[PDB]
């Protein structure tokens, strides 16, 4: 996250770290056996951890479960980023309360203009690279499909949103992949992608979530 500011920690009960002896992508709790995350994000032999802050130290309210499975959506294509999600089930439930939390998928699609909290512990930089310690967060809004395809032409499909700041700045980046972009309480984006980070012009691209629910709930009604 490029220009936002430190959560504090598990403060943002449902992200989570996939962790494949480091951390690679952010992704979102989403009940006490799943999680969403970035398709782009897939790989084998992930570790979920949860009710973390400091990603390098452990501090206590971690959670560490091993993926048993994920599933990566049926249209996902990586070239184009479209249908930039998939499911990661945890091997055995998380024990939920304050501090580790799932998140609510979206009844219905946010709208242009509505603030959100993305975080992560991606790249804090626009340029070079410094990661972050702790989670980090950006309140954001999402922006309209129009200034997204202006921003993005030819690459903004139905399942994306543009959220943040055209005047650049403010940003999620690389390492916030799969995280969550939550808006009034409910899981609506999936950090995907964009044009380096905090770039003029080139905002956070993000994988439409409501988009996903009823697949997303078909998958876990079944896997
Ligand atoms: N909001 C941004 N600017 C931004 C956020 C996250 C981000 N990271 N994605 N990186 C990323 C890495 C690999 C792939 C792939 N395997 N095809 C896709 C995307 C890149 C840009
Ligand atoms: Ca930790």
């Amino acid at each position: 996250i490029v220009g936002g500011y430190t959560c504090g920690a598990n403060t943002v009960p449902y992200q989570v770290s996939l962790n494949s002896g480091y951390h690679f992508c952010g992704g979102s709790l989403i009940n006490s056996q799943w999680v969403v995350s970035a398709a782009h994000c897939y790989k084998s032999g992930i570790q979920v951890r949860l009710g973390e802050d400091n990603i390098n130290v452990v501090e206590g309210n971690e959670q560490f479960i091993s993926a048993s499975k994920s599933i990566v959506h049926p249209s996902y294509n990586s070239n184009t980023l479209n249908n930039d999600i998939m499911l990661i089930k945890l091997k055995s439930a998380a024990s939920l309360n304050s501090r580790v939390a799932s998140i609510s998928l979206p009844t219905s699609c946010a709208s242009a203009g509505t603030q959100c909290l993305i975080s992560g512990w991606g790249n804090t930089k626009s340029s070079g690279t410094s990661y972050p310690d702790v989670l980090k967060c950006l309140k954001a809004p999402i922006l309209s499909d129009s200034s997204c395809k202006s921003a993005y032409p030819g690459q903004i499909t139905s399942n994306m949103f543009c959220a943040g700041y055209l005047e650049g700045g403010k940003d999620s980046c690389q390492g916030d992949s799969g995280g969550p972009v939550v808006c009034s309480g409910k899981l609506q984006g999936i950090v995907s992608w964009g044009s380096g980070c905090a770039q003029k012009n080139k905002p956070g691209v993000y994988t439409k979530v409501c988009n996903y629910v009823s697949w997303i709930k078909q998958t876990i009604a079944s896997n």
